[PDB]
């Protein structure tokens, strides 16, 4: 239900190989860790998570984005690009979180529909 | 009146020395020259119009983006970027560049 | 080859039924009409060419933007957005052309990826 | 030195009166407080520091998009916009704002 999806808008194509942890909100207000994967060829990572343990609350989606141009030999900007989101509050819904990275800045859109 | 600023998202500066035509429809269909010019050292381009001359109508803002890649030696996707809208109204037109992608935004005010 | 995804950045979601027309600069500098749709209800149009057809040239794609917003009682800036580029230079691509719309702004990216 | 602009990309104005707070990265990994405002009318934040104030390091800067949105009786995505960064160097940070989508970019100037 939570999808990634990486773009590099400097070569025109996914971006493979980006580190993304997932945090949940606790009820101490502590993050705590969620889950975590690397983006595909396609430039996407899938199965973070399943509907059961998806409850309501509060995510971040941290994308390292400075390891990225790193290896591309390109000294970025920001240390990395988060997203902070209340997932859920009404019920269920598929979230696909978008990133197109530059490396002085970032987009990063969010698409949520009812399964 | 009518102001453009262009970005550079690559290099994290303004975008300098762009090229940018303005045209304005023609009563039949064709579009008229009307103002052009170079952005300077901040990435912008004012005194493009007059409050006289800028009336009502549908115009083009069209950013040689291309010729600002090559310039710096990268391969960019598009041949350049139009702006096209009907025009309170001080325009800032302001554009966000990345060789394969570009964003165009509107401020508007009065 | 050629694909065209449109997104909603104010309501989070594809942008259906948006008009999508193609064309292909001639030889005497004309614009020849090329292909044409609407998005569905994934905000995406496929089959607009074939490979066969898909030749190297300069193309236009152009999203009518304004009747998108006018069906849901906003007024925007932009009449319509258009795309243009140099497709197939040096040999075949696979071409992802995607839009972001708000009223007054729209971002358009291009992932390029060889079959 | 470090100045934020934040732009709305659905009325095509300055974003006004939105809460910024700024952070410095601690010898520990503590964010300490440094400094904070709200946009002007022209959706602008200067006078956050002085050049002896600002010294190398990692610095975050906080946008509360949500409050923004909700003021306008719209329902946003994102609980606010974060920029980190290590910190020539006059610093604009701008930002660009939808309900479910905003863009950041630094401008760094000499």
């Amino acid at each position: 239900m939570l999808m990634v999806k990486v773009l590099d808008a400097v070569r025109g194509s996914p971006a493979i190989n980006v580190a993304v942890h997932v945090f949940r909100k606790a009820a101490d207000d502590t993050w705590e860790p969620f889950a975590s994967g690397k983006t595909s060829e396609s430039g996407e990572l899938h199965g973070l998570t399943t509907e059961e343990e998806f409850v309501e609350g509060i995510y971040k989606v941290e994308i390292d984005t400075k390891s990225y141009w790193k290896a591309l030999g390109i000294s970025p900007f920001h240390e990395h690009a988060e997203v902070v989101f209340t997932a859920n509050d009404s019920g269920p819904r598929r979230y696909t979180i978008a990133a197109l990275l530059s490396p002085y800045s970032y987009s990063t859109t969010a698409v949520v529909t009812n399964p």
